[PDB]
């Protein structure tokens, strides 16, 4: 299955941090934000990935991540010249997607939980239908909202919201999504809305929802406060539980994409902080 990271634009809410730095390059503890959604595609077993960003950001992401060969994956880049809605991902990515299934993750979304990888790996391995991920939030109505029983409805930012399950920024689709995205009508405000893509699979009876309740984290990166809360969570998990979240090199290595010697070479030009040292130890034993 292929994957797309869509970043994302902005963000103004984070000014002045985002005056001269892309939101998705801001730290979340010790890693650029975009490491987090990338790691989620990687943990899903997705290895062919298109990163879509603004014309201004695209070169910076490419500088950060290159073509992915150090991680044993393949990264490509495209531009979204105007922010016309998330579903543009599948028009912009039409050629890259080809005949394949494809997952889309938003560049500012952070997921974490034991048993998450299982859910990702299961969604990636579904050859038919769409899988979305629901999260209990206090603020339903500034998200897409999913009502269930098994899915009964989905609405984008419903002023009367029929549940407190936000539809998170992670979606897995079969190849029909390309044609679906083409047949969406733009919303008031000329956006091609992902929630219409999800309504199309609902109508087919083939929208599957994974509800991440107990044991799962989905972190808000939208404000100075929530961005620091995210960094503290990551540091706290990492320090108290001796584990790394979205350490791309560790994941490439655990998934069998890269060898012991290749991991050591990733730690050789960087043998210093607690990042590199996690890696070079990992590589021994």
């Amino acid at each position: 299955m292929k994957g797309i990271i869509l970043s994302g634009g902005s963000g103004t809410r984070l000014y002045p941090l985002t005056k001269v730095v892309s939101k998705q390059l801001l730290p979340v503890y010790d890693k650029p934000m975009v490491y987090y959604p990338l790691s989620v595609l990687m943990l899903a077993g997705i290895k062919d990935i298109l990163i879509i960003s603004t014309p201004e950001d695209t070169p910076r992401f490419e500088q950060l991540l290159g073509g992915g060969s150090e991680l044993g994956i393949s990264l490509s880049y495209a531009v979204q010249s105007s922010p016309d809605g998330l579903a543009q991902a599948f028009i912009i990515g039409e050629e890259f997607i080809g005949d394949d299934n494809v997952a889309l993750v938003l560049g500012d979304n952070i997921f974490y939980g034991h048993g998450f990888t299982e859910l990702l790996q299961r969604a990636a391995n579904r050859k038919s239908g769409a899988t979305i991920f629901g999260y209990n939030v206090k603020d339903p109505q500034r998200f897409g909202v999913v009502e269930f029983d098994k899915v009964i409805s989905i609405e984008e930012k419903p002023e009367e919201p029929k549940s407190s399950y936000a539809v998170t920024g992670l979606y897995f689709y079969d190849n029909r999504v390309v044609d679906i995205a083409k047949n969406i009508t733009p919303s008031a405000r000329g956006e091609l809305e992902i929630t219409d893509v999800n309504k199309a699979y609902l109508e087919l009876g083939e929208l599957h929802v994974e509800l991440l309740g107990r044991g799962f984290a989905w972190l808000d990166t939208g404000t100075h406060e929530s961005l620091l809360q995210a960094s503290q969570f990551i540091e706290t998990i990492e320090k108290r539980q001796s584990l790394k979240v979205a350490c791309l090199e560790e994941i490439a290595y655990r998934m069998g994409y890269i060898s012991r010697e290749q991991l050591i070479k990733l730690a050789e030009p960087l043998m210093k902080n607690e990042y590199g040292q996690y890696l070079m130890n990992l590589a021994h034993r």
